[PDB]
């Protein structure tokens, strides 16, 4: 019985990514990490507009490997832990629900070499031991989620759920993660912990591998940029949506109702999102079906936003930060008002 999960999740509107923020990799073992992919120090002020505009839950992705001692102990540099509680307790003061995570420790340590099970099972618990011990007296509004997108970054299948051999590793990990914010205590033995499967895909042969813990406070991980042609930019990418690819959305989803939401297992889809392609009208459709998909069992989803609109890059932004303003309000509406 997983009710307990589903009840907290349900309290959620729709989510938003801290995206390039303190997943940003720059800046070596300092706090300048944060602003080192070109975005501003987040503040109070940041997370309360995120927080009125409908946003009431956030994804803060972190990553910790540039700020990490040497192993084993893999100790978190007092800074940082510092200024990523500072950023949580943010959104703590405005009482959002709020996942955790780690992010591209992919491009360091986090490589899906089944050979290396151990070594990888230890720094992630290592990790996860001291970021689950600095939160061990924050409420069930926090959430955990153990790696993202974990995946052997090179490999023929790195974005299409990679290997068996693979595929069990992730299952180890996430037993690992598990494991060891269990073994804290406090409000982190029923905090609800977020797995997920390889690179965060959601084809059947990856969800059909995914060892469900039996733990029953805890929620599976999906990232479904679906479809990517319209989401991405790409040799093949589209910027239109009259509703004909809704079955690509469709599809996808039966898969995860088949493999966890009709066995009783939350899901949640920590990012999602579409590029802007000066094409409002069509987004704001896309929305409308991919979103409307998802709620037809209650499942949130967290939007992924990189803070780029004008500039070049991937145009996942939706707030102007340094304006405390909205890119695109339309887009915006569509998100926050989606029921
Ligand atoms: O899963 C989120 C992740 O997506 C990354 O893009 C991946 C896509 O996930 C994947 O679907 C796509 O597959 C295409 C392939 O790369 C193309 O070359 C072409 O052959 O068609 C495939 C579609 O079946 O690959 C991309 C490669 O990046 C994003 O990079 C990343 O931001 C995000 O986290
Ligand atoms: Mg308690």
């Amino acid at each position: 019985d997983r009710s307990r999960v589903f009840d907290i999740l349900s309290n959620i509107n729709i989510g938003w990514n801290l995206g390039n923020t303190l997943d940003a990799t720059g800046g070596g073992n300092s706090v300048n990490a944060e602003t080192s992919w070109g975005n501003p120090k987040t503040t109070q002020e940041i997370v309360d507009t995120v927080n009125d505009r409908g946003f009431n839950a956030i994804r803060i992705p972190v990553t910790f490997a540039n700020h990490l001692g040497p192993a084993p102990e893999y100790t978190i540099s007092a800074d940082w832990l510092a200024r990523v509680k500072e950023v949580v307790d943010y959104a703590v003061n405005d009482g959002m629900y709020i996942i955790l995570d780690t992010h591209h420790e992919t491009n360091y340590w986090l490589k899906t070499d089944p050979n290396n099970e151990a070594a990888l099972c230890e720094e992630l618990a290592a990790i996860w031991k001291q970021l689950a011990e600095a939160f061990k007296d924050y409420d069930e509004k926090l959430m955990f989620e153990g790696m993202n997108e974990p995946r052997m970054a090179g490999s023929a299948k790195e974005w299409s759920g990679g290997t068996p051999a693979e595929r069990k590793l992730i299952n180890a990990m996430n037993k690992a993660f598990i494991d060891a914010v269990r073994a804290t205590g406090g409000n982190n033995a029923d905090r609800v912990l977020i797995i997920c499967t390889y690179g965060h895909n959601s084809d059947e042969p990856t969800l059909k591998d995914l060892e469900i813990p039996s733990d029953p406070n805890i929620a599976v991980a999906l990232h479904t940029y679906t479809p990517y042609f319209f989401t991405y930019v790409a040799d093949g990418s589209y910027s239109v949506w009259n509703g004909s690819k809704k079955n690509d959305i469709t599809w996808q989803y039966n898969n995860i109702k088949k493999y966890l939401i009709d066995k009783g297992i939350p899901v949640v889809i920590t990012e999602t999102g579409a590029q802007f392609k000066e094409n409002t009208e069509d987004i704001v459709r896309w929305i409308g079906d991919y979103v409307g998909t998802l709620d037809q069992d209650g499942v949130k989803c967290f939007i992924w936003d990189n803070n780029i609109y004008h500039g070049n890059g991937e145009k996942f932004g939706l707030l102007n930060r340094s304006l405390l303003k909205w890119y695109n309000d339309d887009i915006v509406d569509a998100y926050v008002n989606h029921a």
